[PDB]
């Protein structure tokens, strides 16, 4: 057997079934279970798809504006598909990435599995439930979304990957792999000891004889072992055996967020059986150690770092509940050049995307189970299913569905280098240190350790933030690893004291409110600011917040200033459908979508995500300059809730350089010189007059023409510029590509701004023209979106296959998806007075 036949097995063993379902919502039962059911009536479609995102939005939705006001429902989805000779005797299994939720799975009219968990994966091994003979068998999906049953957009139906894996009866179970490295900060400059442990399932009715076989490989690089082969030993009939090695690697490169495409092996396995290779495998991980103490924090191969973090809803935008990987890794890639190192999963299992994405970027992932225990927070969500029995067929006798569900995630995820942390829950109302939730905490806990020992079992709790913060659920965090805080840094200098062992970080914090190109008050705070005066718009000068909430620099400084507090998970890195506070659960107001994210739902920064960059991204690796607002004041209105008493404009500079010069129509208004200083512990940092502000401003004037910042080092030597342009009246129409190409493998998308410019090809920031969309060639639009969170426009095509979408404040993005033929697509964008204009985008081979 050649190394290329056992690189085969490894590719042939797993493949996309996502292709050539069937969807009908309320579908009838027993027609969808059927052998030769009526597909005309149905919808014939790949997935991922999320059904509630071709909803038109409805101000009577039961999921009410914090869950989008996207209807749910019911709905089926039917595959038929045929085991291919060779694969008559195999084992086969199926995988589901997400389901939302309470599905149920049906193969051939009889029911396999009912799985409540709507973020969580599951599979099924479905052989027994096949036809003999490779006659066609019937997959049938129900999906149950009653609302409500979710605090933000969940989407509905199965929103990410199906997936089939086809084996021997001797095979390596799913998520059977285990790779440890104990000694790594002792071995790392030598040989690095790799424990791998298989876990190997006979599903035959005769015995055989059993080997593994283990190399290590860099992912996309060369072997860094030989073969390790574990002794012969028998595996008898229907029983499974967990199978051991060490290998030897040396001088491994370790994987950290220190850097953007970091290290990362894979362990490939061999399965023989009496002989012969049956099976072949590959796993993902990573070198890596870390520590974390009480008054020090966090560091990550020795170096510390802080927690530069952002929490992530699923959810897409435009795209809905659909995962994708372009999609997330221009996400996470994006949050990534911002300076953020971490990622907190809020509030409920990762997909496979993100999880990979991460390892790929060097993200530092917070993967969480449950936003509630036995308590619920909506009817419809998981509370009540929290412990009752599981049902799955493999799982655990005793185990309720939250042990089957977190023992399941931690299986999963135990070799992906990204994560670091294990959350158990998130302001979990329930979890108070009385006896029920004390036990529950233990018992979660165990269920983790008795898979992995490796990670920080966590929770976020805004409990915390009330009072002193001290009481009962102080129990609660004493039995875990570190303890999150939501929004309590107002309390930590006393929990600190109280709790010196404690390993404490900001597992929610901020919650600032904004509405990108809007502007209010600048020389104010506003708190839960949601009068009518407000127009569903919040002030990208980043000065509003919820009443719980801080400002980017408040929950910044605060975190910079504190080595005890490791660091933080913002509430949010990019804004989410559903969700809108301060204007939450107002149900005749228009708002869909929050205010939260640094970036909106379009992947459009707001101005603070340019404040995290300058704090965050040094000034040797990317020297910047951002300034805010824009330089269009002709509108009294908009004018007069942003200047001041002298009718100036604040203007306000964001850049990681030692000094900003301001200039207006190539006239200088001075230059300004950031403050350095010292944190406690040395760590040195800069800010601007005082110590509440983190940006230089200058009170401008209002004379139209230009403005332009020069950033210099402390040399005095230029590093960067910035510059904002007033602009005329819309005349066109601006197409702007993210991608020259993109794959042609039906998956790979890409995304198209579109802006309204002036003659000169300003952008006009107040814009909110409507636009047309055509496309030609191979590609599919997928989606249109500006973020702004009062619209209530469609995300999808229009009802006669239309696709339009205004401007919000004079920019906006549409979402095409290639198609598996090669060539071309046109974007072609009209607006009503305006001129045109088409870009395209060549589809093709790959990387």
């Amino acid at each position: 057997v050649t190394n290329e036949e056992v690189n085969q097995m490894i590719e042939d063993r797993k493949v996309d079934f996502n292709q050539n379902w069937y969807f009908k919502l309320n579908a009838n039962s027993k027609e969808a279970i059927k052998p030769d059911a009526d597909v005309s009536t149905w919808k014939k479609l790949d997935l991922p798809y999320d059904w509630s995102i071709f909803n038109d939005f409805d101000h009577e939705s039961p999921a009410q504006n914090e869950g989008g006001q996207l209807n749910g429902g019911e709905a089926w989805y039917r595959k038929t598909f045929k085991l291919d000779e060779k694969d008559l005797k195999k084992n086969v299994r199926l995988t589901f990435d997400g389901v939302y939720m309470d599905s149920q799975v049906y193969v051939n009219g009889q029911l396999v599995g009912h799985y409540p968990n709507g973020y969580n994966q599951f599979s099924y091994d479905i052989t027994k439930y096949l036809q003999k003979d490779g006659r066609e068998n019937v997959i049938a999906v129900h999906a149950v979304n009653k609302q409500p049953s979710s605090r933000w957009y969940s989407g509905s139906g199965i929103y990410r990957d199906v997936t089939l894996q086809v084996t021997d009866k001797v095979h390596v179970e799913k998520n059977g792999t285990t790779i440890l490295t104990p000694k790594l900060e002792e071995q790392q400059h030598g040989k690095v000891e790799t424990h791998v442990t298989s876990k190997i399932v006979n599903t035959d009715d005769k015995d055989h004889e059993l080997v593994a076989e283990y190399q290590i490989v860099e992912r996309g690089g060369h072997a860094v072992t030989g073969l390790v082969r574990t002794a012969s030993r028998t595996l008898k009939a229907h029983e499974s055996t967990s199978l051991d090695a060490i290998l030897e690697v040396e001088r491994p490169k370790l994987w950290t967020v220190l850097n953007d495409k970091p290290a990362l092996y894979e362990l490939i396995t061999r399965v023989y059986r009496d002989g012969q290779l049956v099976d072949a495998k590959k796993d993902l991980f990573g070198y890596r150690y870390y520590h974390w103490t009480p008054n020090e924090g966090f560091s990550l191969n020795g170096e510390r770092i802080k927690f530069h973090g952002v929490s992530l809803h699923h959810d897409h935008g435009a795209l809905g509940a659909e995962e994708n990987y372009k999609a997330e890794y221009r996400r996470l890639k994006q949050m990534k050049e911002m300076g953020v190192n971490s990622i907190r999963t809020t509030h409920n299992p990762a997909s496979e995307q993100t999880l990979q994405i991460a390892a790929e970027l060097g993200l530092l992932v917070q993967e969480e189970a449950f936003d509630t225990w036995y308590g619920g927070k909506k009817p419809y969500d998981y509370g009540r299913f929290f412990e009752k029995d599981a049902t799955h067929p493999e799982a655990r006798k005793g185990e309720k569905w939250s042990d089957f569900d977190l023992r399941t995630m931690v299986e999963r995820g135990k070799n992906n280098p990204a994560i670091f942390m294990w959350s158990i829950g998130n302001e979990i109302g329930e979890a108070n240190g009385d006896a029920h939730s004390l036990a529950t905490v233990k018992r979660l806990v165990k269920v983790i350790k008795d898979v992995d020992k490796t990670r920080y079992v966590t929770m976020g709790a805004d409990k915390f933030r009330f009072g002193n913060g001290s009481g009962g659920h102080e129990k609660i965090a004493d039995e875990l690893d570190a303890v999150g805080f939501n929004y309590s840094e107002d309390n930590y200098k006393a929990l600190r004291a109280k709790h010196p062992k404690w390993l404490i970080y900001g597992s929610e914090t901020s919650s600032a409110t904004r509405t990108r190109g809007s502007y209010y008050r600048p020389e104010r705070e506003l708190k839960h600011s949601n009068g009518p005066e407000r127009n569903y718009e919040q002030s990208d000068y980043g000065n509003d917040r919820v009443g719980w909430g801080k400002t980017a620099t408040a929950s910044w400084t605060f975190d910079r200033d504190n080595a005890g507090y490791a660091g933080q998970f913002i509430w949010t890195g990019t804004d989410y459908i559903g969700e809108p506070t301060p204007w939450h659960n107002q149900n005749q107001t228009p708002v869909k979508s929050s205010y939260f994210g640094i970036v909106d739902t379009a992947g459009i920064p707001k101005h603070d995500f340019y404040l995290y960059q300058s704090q965050w991204v040094s000034v040797k690796k990317k020297p910047m300059v951002h300034l805010l607002p824009h330089w269009n004041w002709e509108n009294k209105e908009l004018a007069s809730k942003v200047a001041d008493s002298e009718g100036k404009i604040p203007v306000r500079a964001y850049s990681n350089a030692s000094s900003v010069e301001l200039f207006l129509n190539g006239k200088s208004l001075g230059l300004k010189t950031f403050n350095k200083k010292q944190t406690s512990d040395g760590r040195t940092y800069q800010e601007g007059a005082n110590a509440n502000e983190l940006y230089l401003e200058w009170k401008v004037a209002y004379q139209p023409g230009t403005l332009e910042a020069i950033a210099r080092d402390e040399s005095g030597k230029e590093i960067a510029r910035d510059k904002i342009t007033t602009a005329g009246k819309p005349a066109a129409v601006r197409l702007i590509k993210e991608d020259h190409a993109i794959a042609a493998d039906g998956k790979d998308l890409t995304y198209i701004y579109y802006e309204i410019v002036d003659s000169q090809g300003n952008v006009v920031p107040t814009a909110n023209n409507l636009v047309r969309f055509q496309l030609h060639g191979q590609g599919q639009l997928v989606g249109v979106d500006n973020g702004e969170q009062a619209s209530r426009e469609r995300y999808k095509a229009q009802a006669d296959g239309s696709w339009i979408r205004k401007a919000f404040n004079g920019k906006g993005v549409a979402i095409v998806k290639s198609t598996e033929q090669a060539g071309k697509f046109t974007l072609t964008a009209h607006s009503d007075l305006l001129k045109s204009n088409q870009v395209t985008v060549f589809t093709g081979k790959k990387e």
